[PDB]
């Protein structure tokens, strides 16, 4: 008598389908552990193991026929097993609970998926890293408040993101260690009453460790939230980077031009590249954040142990996964094929940005901050009257404000020398840039 | 390194299809205006309209076929038309841009959907108000901090939920008006360049008004956001009821029990009844909410005019729309057929809940509030020391704490007389509940539309 | 009682700002109590006088808060009692902190939404006056942050003004549902002494009274609603802020902000930072966070009062103060930002007319695709010769299409380009004038 | 500059908290400044004198709130001159507000996460202890809020303490990524004075040094990350609050809160309102609201510094303050709540042993499907017989399945019930002990922060 429309809320069949593989693997591992408990005879086990496999192919070969009575995979499969092996299948459920499988199939699917995500994240970071190490010569303005601040290195920039993504990598792996904890063997909420070998289950499914509390493993979705968080953060980084490229791909900036493959245009206006790839990638941040926002609310205030509410997780996990997969691969392709403009980036470097280093001149020579700062104020002052680029002044004009000014001041008016000052660790100095490129190149080894 | 994957995001044929009809609706509405502009001859028009009608029917009969080249509906629709009418189809794309179709298709789809949700919503309240009238005599405990507070009427509780939902209906009405504004005619940024008849277009598609500023209309999604807001609140409203009945349906409470069609249970424990329905509904609060937060983020910080980021609204709207629809029907079903334990509700009421009424008894006899609180407080303790319920205290026992306690102090210990004190507007008194039911009936018909 | 638990449910810090309305409500109730018999003529007057003195103490800031004061209700009760004695006790008859919490917050909100309203209008009014004066100005129209086509500077401002006006509408609707008196709903079952709520609604100047005591005591739609609206309004100011910033870059050069709403250093005078716009853009998230919090506080909550409900205040107060400042700061930025016509004028280019050209073909009966195909060759050819579309010979045109008469020279005129759009809501001079009037009327109606 | 704009950044009230952390951030830079050859030993020690003086100003609470200054950076910059003359100015050189801002916060948070880490542990330890003490108490395990099966109250507390452990582990990973000095990264391109950032690290007690100046300035992961951990922690607590709140009801009557963490009335001395747990639950939203807000602030921002990044301090400051208060009230609630061994007992019913009964058959050899069926028969029989599953006699049981022997009586024992689950993680007395030891250990490894 179950209300038809009521099923419309708990009948995600299409969605369930992609958990079929993991379901079989759990049933199998379980069946094998079952025989070890005598609840199955070597014979039966083989019959069960076999049926499961024929199901796996039916899914792989996409020949598995779905039915109406099918609610979840657990039902779609078991119905199929009995269709093959017969009522001997009823044993496989001995001591087991839908509450166990639901979370077991999910941690599994997730473990694999994250693996694919990670690969792409690393490949995305790597791409940045190499590109940086290539164009270590290119220099362009550093923006603060989206206004020209000081001459910075192009590679320094590319890397800024690369370092922000590698932290995402560090967070992603961490979420993995907690996902790799086998929940199977927790029962409906009290544990397994048949004293099955949970440990045997662990190794069978390659899980790192085993759950600690049944009531917990049954109701907790921390593994879903924690994932969505790392995801959401990752998307923030990726969105900030899109904001930069989109802005830099603007005519007004002309710093760079995305590939046709990752952009849109028109025959009427050839000189017009629309950062389609970047924008979508920027928008997927809210799409992800949204998933996290949801689930967090689903869990809030929920009474202990299993509740039908915990069903909303599946659609959330798949969305983000598929979205991260693509968003990441597309990030790599946008970075790998986008062509820059060395002329534009350097042409964007105006002397006004060097006024700062001028103060560094006096101070390096001994003069206090205030006395070197006001000394530059006067410099740009009379540089306006004359109406000439700050670099083109008088050696006397300098010494007219403050004595300490000498013939060294001539160097202060150079970009490289301006960029080469931050030799310290982290600075945009080419030596620092190489150090970073070495730091990251290393990190990409430990996580392998 | 993925161009074809770049195409996997900005693509959604599975979802784009939900807009087949609306899309064709505007192409027809536009074509007609194009002819009125001279861009189309009377004969050219008739053919484009004939083509559009054929694609409309093709989708209807689920006999439409999309190719692996079809990006979105617009692309899959002008492909089939060109395949039916031929090169003549191009004339249609004259002047209008996709930015235009985007907001025109979603606003058209939403209009119809809101109307559905609206009707379903009205069925909940009606179901609620209606039962509130049929069970006006049932009395149970009213809570606070999930602690029994005082005798309240079952109808009162029901009507409180109905009232909160009414405001929902109202908010939806408002969303719908801003939604009933034709954006078609904004071009891709600065408007229609052919001076097309915007009014005639508003007429064909039947819209209340016409988009005020082209830049805005094309780059705005307030209608999406606002709808998701209204939807999220509606859901919180329902999560608060799911929570209420879930608890009231536990054996610990025993106030009511759902029907077999909206619940589940084990074979070995036939007494166990799990309120799945309510669980699902409550949980959708997060689902919907998620969508609201999602879109909100998308818009935040976005530069002026169209931006491919706005393509994330379709799935958000569709999800919430189907969700509210299902949830609202399942909502009505539950409240419609669930069983009430008039016995257990009346059994949960205790004499302790009347301690407040006792104090009040003294306040009507002219005794100051603070003084009556304490007077009722000593009667409680004394009864507690004697190990008996305050209603079993002796008139003498009471007079010892205050001579004012007269023989008529017994009417205080009557759960019916209790609720009967709140006859003021909104109160739980039989009179107040009746008037409330009259109000709602007038609002349900005030809303309607 | 615990000292730490009190550090969550005892905040005179924030609660104090409800002192006024709390008094205004206690007075109204006192009055209705007297008419009901609870109070005596001579008592009520003793209560009002004392109640009024408590107002003077707060407005003066002389009011002294005891260490045992938890909520404004206790503080003010305490005072009244020490100011009048026992009599003050009768003031609580048949009332509860529950109905006072909503009545106060709603009163506070009534005025607050008002103050926000007048500011939101001054901003809109401000945006419209500038679209009036600068009606001739023209700059590039953007899509994907790329130059799509010419548009009137006023069409821009108006687009933001038009969306900011939809907010005002929403704001008034929220205000209507807030304008309903919860006072007289008891602890959850309504008023026991049969208080005349009509007199109460009239005394406090509310539009009407609440229908269901339970609903009135436990609902917070007025808080959530106010929050949804505020968020969507900040979003509007966040998209506008974005536009301004990007426009205030040295790259775009479209305009710069007045010194009052920016920051900078004497070393790079030609560099100003839109702190104002940036702060405003960040406040979108500030406010959204507040919406999200309350939404989660209400989720799954069982009927009638629950302490969880006390999180609304701080949320309300924050938004009300945030919108109050943001709106004004925005208004300023807009009426004082210097715009460079020339720069916006130079931003206009030929390529941006290719569309206007294809249209020139269409108007001569030439079909859509054919015209688009023509313009293509028109742009491609001038692209091979090294010249701009507006400089290729008339015979040049004719080679692509014999429909190119000599009036094509009109197409190459930015003003002609905009005037093209006279269809309602377009960018043509008339349309902009029309918009102005409509918005001016909307504001006229919405004055009461 | 407009004063109104000043009210969107100026907030000494909120800035002040970073006062001391800023002084040390300076003391560190100064020392480094000297070794750079910018400040002479005489200057250094001098400057270091003013700072040490200022850090004592607010410390004891003597510092003067400059009605003209805003951030602490300017307040301290000022007051230093008011002590060490113009020399104080040279304490900036090569530095940047875009440095101290992050440096001052990681330090603050760093000292904060440590304190938070304590309270949390005290909670987990309080749960583990109480569980290990009432290992014998058995009560109903819930699912869909309906009685599912017998379970030990310890197995309950532990599931909460176990989840909390993951919060402690997550908070651990956070604190580490935060322990990376950002100082020496300039306003954008790094420190040009080639200062020794290693000296700074060792000086401020960090662990590592930012790898990219631009990143260290524009990134706010520590803020976001820490916000996410606190939110997941709160959800946990809210879930715990929900249970204990539901259990503290009259209907359930499983436990009662201490007067210290509750609220009541002189009228209803029984009725105990769980204000402590409700306030803890609501904080989930509050906290989540911070996470949400800062996520929207950072989303889409352009590279490097933007004034937008100024909303961090209030979110972090709030969450930190909340986590501290909440955690302590939690530890308080649990350790003082009075449990009803009795009521938890009467809550155990025979019907809840229908499954155990089926399992009995399973072990004896009978396959699952049959055992289940055989069990339902035993249920139906009892029904039509007017008794409970445990009153059916051996012959009654035999008439359903020969397998049922005289040992089947051992099934109708709620203790034996929970003893079936001995597998790793189950609710068997032994399994529970193991858990209690795992956690005592795990807490140790976490205590070594």
């Amino acid at each position: 008598s179950t209300d038809p429309i009521m099923q419309m809320l708990s009948t995600s069949m299409s969605t369930e389908q992609r958990l079929s593989e993991v379901d079989i693997q759990a049933s199998i591992a379980y069946a094998k552990a079952l025989e070890k408990a005598g609840i199955l005879t070597k014979t039966e086990l083989e019959k069960i193991l076999s049926g499961l496999e024929k199901i796996s192919e039916e899914w792989s070969k996409g020949v598995f026929v779905v039915t109406q009575s099918d609610e979840d995979i657990h039902t779609a499969n078991e119905r199929r097993l009995k269709e093959l092996i017969g009522d001997i299948a009823g044993k496989l459920n001995t001591g087991r609970s839908r509450n166990e499988q639901v979370v077991t199939d999910l941690k599994l699917f997730m473990k694999n998926s994250l693996s694919v995500i990670s690969t792409h994240l690393l490949q995305l970071i790597k791409t940045l890293v190499e590109r940086a190490a290539i164009e270590i010569d290119v220099i362009l303005p550093g923006y603060t408040h989206l206004q020209k601040a000081q001459p910075i290195r192009w590679s320094q920039f590319l890397l800024s993101h690369a370092v922000a993504l590698t932290r995402d990598s560090e967070r992603l792996g961490e979420v993995k260690r907690r996902i790799n904890v086998l929940p199977l063997g927790s029962g409906a909420l009290a544990g397994n009453p048949l004293d099955i070998d949970r440990e045997m289950l662990r190794s069978e499914l390659d899980f790192a460790s085993i759950s600690l509390n049944s009531m917990d493993a049954i109701s907790e979705r921390d593994f879903v939230v924690e994932f969505l968080s790392v995801a959401t953060l990752l998307m923030i980084h990726l969105s900030k980077m899109a904001e930069d490229l989109i802005i830099y791909s603007t005519s007004e900036f002309g710093f760079l031009t995305l590939s046709d493959a990752f952009s849109t245009g028109s025959s009427l206006m050839p000189q017009k590249k629309n950062p389609d790839s970047l924008e979508l990638i920027r928008s997927k941040a809210g799409r992800v954040f949204g998933r996290l926002a949801s689930i967090l609310m689903v869990l809030k205030g929920l009474p202990s142990t299993y509740n039908k509410d915990l069903q909303e997780d599946k659609e959330a996990v798949f969305d983000v996964v598929d979205t991260l997969t693509a968003v990441l691969q597309v990030a790599t392709g946008v970075i790998s094929t986008l062509q820059i403009s060395k002329e534009n980036m350097e042409k964007a470097l105006t002397p006004e940005m060097l006024s700062t280093d001028l103060a560094l001149y006096l101070v390096r020579k001994g003069m206090p901050f205030r006395q070197a700062h006001t000394a530059s104020g006067k410099a740009v002052h009379l540089a306006e009257t004359k109406g000439i680029t700050i670099n083109n002044l008088t050696l006397e004009d300098l010494k007219s404000i403050s004595p300490l000014f000498s013939s060294d001041v001539s160097q202060v008016f150079n970009f490289v020398n301006s960029v080469e000052q931050y030799t310290a660790m982290g600075g945009t100095a080419k030596s620092s840039v190489t150090t970073q490129i070495e730091h990251l190149r290393e990190l990409m080894k430990k996580q392998k």
